[PDB]
């Protein structure tokens, strides 16, 4: 149903046709009320604006080299290049640039995109048997996500439970069949951290009642979100775009996904009271061997930003003569250089997987997720210590500016240090303020540092990998040559002195 | 006069007379409009009621032992503790404690209350002749501060300057003499990060026409305030208590002050025209050696809190019980216990200055500038790695716990692990995420890591205290001795073996 | 036995009478060999003579107001200060004194010298009840400690065991009582980690047979060390003072103790087949709460000697006018700040204890060890990388100093950037080098870092003091004020303002 | 001629040839005396005899495909990968493996291995214009190099100056042209930072007088090393392979190149009293653009080790089992990845540089540089706070395990946590301690950390990098569109929504 509000079934949603696709009577909850429509609401509709413009960019003549590919679906119709799966090395690296251009539209500020689920689409296009019975359902739901270019999220997080609570009444809290239909099935529980799921179309949803994994609409009834504090909402009632740059159009709202009661049909259904494949799904589904591609690509469009974004902000100070300063800038650099590498490596070192479908490098992969919060972190840290006065006594407000009684002061004694006026200053150091301490700003520092799990977990995963894969094993074989070349009484080869001509330790002793 | 608010001139204000005392028409703007009353403004009014708080504290019969003591100046009348010069170390302990109880009246969040300047006004009185001709103005302004409570801040930041203007156009920035009267100087010019001056009686300001130091009033025709934006406001419109507990009472907004033609009266002037003793004040006008003592304890205090919210927050989410995560919490105590040690060193190795005066030990207020920034980088980043998944959904508000259709839901769903319902464990929660991610937790974390100068100078600062007290060339006197007992034919001392009896080099190379 | 070496009974010994008490056929192996006598062999002399000077300086005149006391036994004797218990916060800060005197004779390098087993003395004399039927043992320990200065070490970290071997078998690795007679008990097992123990007279030593606590003579039967590679004798051997300044004179070998069939007398048995006991000592027996407030000191007497160190390193390298090395000399001067100020805080807080003894301030023990690897690691990368070319170059050997043929040349192309001849700069980097390079320096770093414990573990430590003090339920109490200060409808207290008249969430909603 | 040892001229060096070749009476001192055969020396012989194993992996025909290529100069004859100049991003990723497998030949711990500067013979060979004169010497360098695998280092850091000496005395210090001759050039100075020049074939040595780039054998006349220690000889008198398993065979000597009076042949010459091609010479040249290629996989190499290394000595203590040690042995294998990552990255997106070469990709070059030193120290912190226990009390010797009666309770007390015995454990925690704790471990912590440049320096090259190479003008465009799309009126583009329909503020303040 979202995608017939397409005028063409041969490309994917246009913006206006994304934007109106929405207006479906979701049921999302935000400070204690019902919201009437996410593309007028106050809190989500310079959001969705921002997410329609990366479909309006998909039709551009100029953008759909960089853009788009054919369907492999025999449509005649064409698609983000990330929606299809990818049969090369190269194939990969063409997603890499087309994820890039699209991220660059939101400054790498929005991290939950359309390409991001994308991701999920083409595995399970690429590898639709794994499902066993609902292998057709997989091989379906490629093909609209691919041809539609429909706005998946994924909600995956488990609540918390009272473990004081009976073991009674806890089964409640965890997503769970409740009642299996000819119609399909009934679920409920919830999901938390559902990441911009307000303006999306589907989010997959992943005792056998609870080893499950299928979609579900937005517009489903029982279907709810409980939304989280609205940064655009707050940048529209007390601030302007001008005081709230970011937080004013790229606010991800990061929502509690309810289910009550919701029927989810058959052909929605992908894992079905199976524990095994749920417990397979990760290593072997694919998803979690693609996705990263996108996420490591939007961080270093992001890290592309936020490096220009500090050297204008050490022009306007002034202190990028400095070396000291210069040295901390070039740091960053680096960090921004690292994940533009790690995203190259995953493509040139991509590998075939089934079906002719090409996985990008996996300890790429994993060493992204273990970098990526240590070179965030390191980076705020860069930038706070760097921009030190410049932030903390910046106006309240585009109005101090348009109030000619209070502008007479800012234009003598807030200019910029290199011939900058004072509009110019405050505007460059508001962009970097809303960057990274506004509430938007912290938010992102969670996001970035912690949403893809805890610390240990990423850098366990990160030791299964080169277990998994035999790299450990190869990396041990080079130490165990080294044992087996001497033992206790010297050396086991013949190249190398024994050193009994020369010890000196009977002499001493 | 701002004290002639108070019924009673034997104590400073209570906070009624206090709050009164800021009804003064001052000039403030925040969002291009004129504050009408700071004691009511949506902006201003809850951080100007934390305030009268702690003047309200003076007078409670159970908290005078912690917080007061008898003035200095025959009036009768009393204070609190950090308002009256020190004489000796445990002087200085009493004042550590006195300004520890009232941080912890903001739990560790107001860092610029009045007993900041208090150290000010100890400055004054107990290093008067230090003004020469203006000697008399501080001994009357120890005096006023001590016996008042007078809030103060100081405003020293000097704005930018756009090095391509000319040479002319430029000066205009910068604080400067404009005229002298007989009724005192005409002084134009601003600074910024006017931290809190919103709420204060007085800020001290500090080519010879810019070599000054004087006492402004809040209230005096010409003196103005751009503000930042006000956290409590946008807490107040937009949030509620619940959602944010912290910016809706403790925000000190950090403005710019401007000065445009103010006469500054002469008995409000300290340095006049002196490069000399502008260039000799930080080092020995004593502000710089004693405010530290509040800094460090007031920021001891915020850290006691944040480690215990820290504690609530895991056992909210419950991962107390992993080892990993106690040992994260273990290391910030150590961080918290630091700060207090730090204190305890500065009033155990207090020494005498001037006229009976005692100084905190002065290694002690480098090591915490330049260990605070570290500390409170690290405990932030500890605090999100480990209790991050908790508080990214949080729900937007307490309506939403109001609303019986929402919180059927969140009743099920958003429980804390240990038995705790989920108004506990949100509230908790949303307490931690004020602290250190909203626009309020974010300002402070630009606070404690960048107000107090960049992190070279703070280190070289470190440095050249080491080096002109005298403990550089001590610890390099032992390096030298180490030196002196070999040379390149052996040891120079008699106790150690000469190895020429066990050395094979010989036997190896010959 | 040993302290019948001395000549008089009202002073501890002198460094001759030290040297000649360890002249005492203790079993000693190093490099497979057996050490005939500790006072010369290659491996320990220098050691050995450096303890000895601590011993000299208790009794010279200009030395004694700082080092020494009267003996609080009646003897009419004197002693190190921190070898008497000490019975005020002032007397702690006395020993705090005295203890860096005796640390400056090794540029703060041994850290094991015999002050930190005075503590063990002390906390036997202060609490002797705590140990029931041996109370008596410990009183006349912590006396023949006391005006003796006999020099102990404790040997308690475990051996490790092969999880693969029967229980049968695995109990013959730690320290057990093999049989009780009327004479003491005989014990075997082994301690790893018995840090200059070639060099002491006593070690103390800590199914109820695995749970005691006594004191073993080093030249008891059956007592013997396994010496790890000694840093003195390959730098006597393959170098020179000039070259290693501190590894041939301060080296600490970090022996294994092994006993075998070991005589215990019941006079040197404080706790016996007692679970209860031995699980108690840490918190209560007292050294745990006294041997910091000396490991602190040692610490930063060596932090005096680094600081100054890389200062004249810096001068002779010429970069120290730069401002970023300013900077991070200015680092390295607040971390040696910091633990003059936790030994400060030690003293100044201590409380009364039993028996009139004070302790040092707790939570400042626990401090100190948490901060000291976090130190020591931030100074050895902020020399390593100031001192960048300057070390690695120096040329091997004061040989090469004392021949023409090769002088000639370092003569003019390696000259200090101050002034300073060749031979002056080679000796400063050599001495920085031989402090963090060397193989010396990096067991120290091993010993700063990791020896108190596992990073978990002191971490731990510090958390278990804030709770079991209360400081912890302190804090807490401050948190919960704050929480109950408001709830889900407003300010729970009259003094703050109901935001109900500006509220705008209707409105916009 | 050192080439002229070998065989057959169609093939490099075998290991026994090279080995000969070394035997010529090169001038070289350590603990002052002369070194008599760098072959035998009890400093050199083990390290000599590891370079020669490189020189011999060359002829093995299963090495052969991963180790070798024809030889570009119509000679007949093979060469290593790396010594023949790269054509296309698909040779560099050859190259790379290539570097990799000579690499693991010494665990990655020699990183002055001949294919470093066989770098500066492919810089030469593909950019020879860039020498103007002297050309067609860099023509000639290249082909002898790569026919020959001639063993080349650079000594290019330059001695200390005394600041206090006159101008006159210290200009002395630095390498010099003293005589031009019909015969070539004479040249006195000094070079710090030889690393493995004792057995080096060739140096590159890198007012006009002081302005030069020349080519010197180790065995002419006036070219003499100063060495510093010798961990090989020390490990050899005091120890034993199985107590120093790399410093006994891998140590790479950093000596002192002093040159006295040497006659550089005009043949020798690369650039000449020549500011200018001497400032242009390290971004024109090329070796600065292709040596990091092999440091990087180098290193990588290393810490492939490093990591296994790690694991195993885990595995002896038993902690292997912990959430938090499998977490740290995790991390140490993501930086172990990155360095893999990044040599891909060099390779795949290689540019066409002159002459049909390809450079590797230059920001990739500039972030490895950057990277190492955080990676190497945070990894060795990361081994220390696991191992430490296990690594504090080892065993003096293998004389300990033989001597029975020390033996025989080694045996009872240091086995292995999982079914190890006594000698396997100690011997995996000795070639960890060698790896990180010995001399020889600190000498590789101040190489990996310190040898590049300082912190500083490393750092600004890669922001010039990123600036001269347009990267940061187009981060910049991005940040220039963003502040384009709204102004202090609201939105300038049309798709967002005006704030004025909601914005409260009047409300609130009017």
């Amino acid at each position: 149903k979202p995608e017939d509000f397409r005028a063409s079934t041969q490309r994917p949603f246009t913006g206006e046709e994304y934007l109106k696709s929405l207006q479906d009577g979701r049921e999302i909850y935000i400070y204690g009320e019902r919201v009437k429509d996410v593309t007028t609401h106050p809190a989500f509709r310079n959001a969705a604006a921002s997410v329609a413009q990366l479909y309006d960019a998909l039709h551009k003549p100029e953008m759909q080299d960089s853009l788009c590919w054919n369907t492999d679906t025999g449509s005649g119709g064409y698609t983000h290049k990330f929606f299809r799966v990818a049969k090369s090395a190269d194939d990969l690296r063409q997603q890499r640039d087309a994820i890039a251009e699209w991220s660059r539209l939101s400054y790498g500020w929005m991290g939950r995109t359309p390409d991001y689920k994308a991701a999920f689409g083409c595995a399970l296009g690429a590898n639709p048997g794994f499902y066993g019975q609902f292998e057709q359902n997989a091989r379906n739901w490629y093909t609209r996500i691919q041809e539609t270019g429909l706005y998946f999220n994924h909600a995956i997080v488990n609540p918390p439970i009272d473990r004081h609570l009976p073991t009674d009444k806890v089964k409640d809290v965890y997503i769970k069949l409740e009642k299996e239909t000819d119609a399909g099935i009934i679920v409920s529980g919830a999901k938390v951290v559902a990441t911009n799921s307000a303006l999306t179309h589907y989010n997959m949803i992943g005792d056998p009642d609870f080893a499950l994994m299928f979609v579900a609409p937005m517009d489903a009834d029982g279907v709810k979100l409980i939304s989280r504090a609205s940064y655009e909402m707050v940048a529209g009632a007390t601030g302007s775009p001008y005081d709230y740059p970011l937080s004013s159009r790229f606010d991800e709202n990061d929502a509690i996904l309810v289910m009550d009661n919701v029927l989810i049909p058959w052909e929605n259904v992908l894992i079905y009271r199976d524990f095994d494949r749920c417990r397979r799904w990760t290593m072997e589904g694919g998803f979690a061997r693609m996705y990263p591609l996108q996420a490591c690509v939007r961080l270093a469009v992001k890290l592309d930003f936020i490096t220009a974004l500090l050297k204008k902000s050490l022009e306007c100070t002034g202190t990028l003569e400095f070396r000291g300063v210069q040295a901390d800038l070039g740091e960053v650099v680096a960090w921004r250089n690292t994940f533009w590498a790690l995203s190259d490596s995953m493509c040139s070192e991509a590998t075939p997987w089934v079906n002719g479908a090409y996985l990008p490098d996996h300890a790429a992969l994993q060493t992204y997720r273990v970098l990526a919060p240590m070179a965030y972190a390191k980076i705020k840290n860069i930038i706070e210590r760097n921009v030190t006065s410049g932030l903390i006594y910046l106006p309240s407000s585009a109005r101090d500016l348009n109030n000619p009684q209070i502008d007479q002061y800012l234009a003598k004694y807030v200019r910029g240090s290199n011939g900058m006026d004072h509009v110019q200053r405050i505007k460059i150091l508001k962009l970097m303020w809303d960057a990274i301490g506004s509430e938007f700003g912290g938010r992102h520092e969670l996001y970035e540092i912690n949403y893809s799990g805890s610390q240990d977990e990423i850098r366990l995963q990160c030791l299964r990998q080169a277990q998994n894969s035999g790299n450990m094993d190869k990396m041990m074989a080079m130490v165990d040559r080294c044992l087996s070349e001497y033992d206790q009484d010297g050396w086991t080869v013949p190249h190398l002195h024994n050193n009994d001509d020369i010890n000196m330790l009977d002499k001493l002793l």
